[PDB]
């Protein structure tokens, strides 16, 4: 039930998930840099926060592990939007959750409009490291 698991830095790949500075990211760049000439490594890692979009960075030995998030998604059916801007989301087993808000950016605006219209919507919730949010909205019928 851990939120992150070890992986050897030499096993990391571009567009894979990695933890940078406590945030779950997608690796966007990797390269080598500077050592002592007897068997070590400093891999430079860049990654985009999978929720924010912020860019982060760190340096790690090829030999030793990194922390890698479990990243999951689940689809909910959208049934309401409150004045507070919270969504009412219904899981496949019927349970409701109203703790997720209208997402940021263009997605939240589309979501708001499509539901102001008459459309049945599925919201895909991204989940990782104790953080969750709607990342995709898809028409239903």
């Amino acid at each position: 039930a851990s939120a992150t698991f070890p992986m050897q830095c030499s096993a990391l790949r571009k567009n894979g998930f990695v933890m940078l500075k406590g945030r779950p990211c997608k690796i966007v760049e990797m390269s080598t840099s500077k050592t002592g000439k007897h068997g070590h490594a400093k891999v430079h890692l860049v990654g985009i926060d999978i929720f924010n979009g912020k860019k982060y960075e760190d340096i790690c030995p090829s030999t030793h592990n990194m922390d890698v998030p479990h990243v999951k998604r689940e689809d909910y059916q959208l049934t309401d939007i409150s004045d507070d801007g919270y969504l009412t989301l219904m899981a496949d087993n019927g349970d409701l959750r109203e703790d997720l808000k209208i997402p940021d950016g263009d997605l939240g605006t589309q979501l708001r409009s499509d539901f102001d219209s008459g459309k049945e919507l599925l919201c895909t919730v991204l989940k990782s490291c104790g953080e969750e949010c709607v990342i995709a909205v898809k028409a239903n019928t």
